[PDB]
């Protein structure tokens, strides 16, 4: 796999969003790594519904948090709409999936990244965007302004984020925190460490769409 991956620059990565109050990060999460999965097998770049994954993934807890690997089985098992057709509205209503019509785009499956390697992490990365876990609680990263990011941090995971790219020292995360959080939206985690949880954990749970 390459020195550097991402994402955005092949066209795969859609605007960056901002989850507002609700704890919805997974489903924020879920969409980019469909949104990328998409895009390239497909060659179009669409936003998806992460509002739809909030008001209808039934294993996670709407604006109280959720599992980004669910997100993505209902996306497996069902599809997901366009963003447009079932918009962000920051707070778990009712699943309205059926009332929006067809659904836009469907994937095949869910799989796993080796935990707590790093390795298997880029090779995943080179591949597509990857849902990926942190530990975001810690006022360090909240106060990140751009760099690249080592901490401090622990490992007690709380956030779901993308990684959308990757370099000789850090992986390239697209947050949910609006444009003006980090750079552009993005943080740039260092990577190479030798700590086998991942900066802040980043190496704890990930997950990413496969698509025929
Ligand atoms: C993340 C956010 O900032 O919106 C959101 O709070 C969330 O979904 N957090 C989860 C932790 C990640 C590891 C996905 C979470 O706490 N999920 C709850 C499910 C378990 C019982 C922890």
């Amino acid at each position: 796999i390459p020195e550097y991956v991402d994402w955005r620059q092949k066209g795969a990565v859609t605007p960056v969003k901002n989850q507002g109050s609700c704890g919805s990060c997974w489903a924020f999460s879920a969409v980019v790594t469909i949104e990328g999965i998409i895009k390239i097998r497909t060659g179009n770049l669409n936003e998806y519904s992460e509002q739809e994954l909030l008001d209808c993934d039934r294993r996670s807890y709407g604006c109280n948090g959720g599992y980004p690997w669910s997100a993505l089985q209902l996306v497996a098992q069902y599809g997901i709409h366009y963003r447009n057709t079932y918009p962000y509205e920051g707070v778990q209503r009712y699943c309205r999936s059926r009332e929006k019509g067809p659904y836009a785009a469907k994937t095949d499956g869910v799989r796993q990244v080796q935990p707590y390697n790093e390795g298997a992490l880029l090779y995943s990365i080179a591949n597509q965007p990857v849902s990926v876990v942190l530990e975001a609680a810690g006022k360090d990263f909240q106060l990140y302004r751009g760099g690249i990011f080592v901490g401090p941090c622990g490992n007690k995971v709380d956030h779901a984020v993308a990684a959308v790219g990757y370099g000789p020292n850090y992986i390239l995360i697209k947050n949910s925190w609006g444009t003006g959080w980090g750079e552009n939206g993005y943080i740039r985690i260092k990577r190479g460490t030798g700590n086998s949880y991942g900066v802040c954990g980043l190496y704890t749970s990930s997950f990413y769409p496969v698509k025929n």
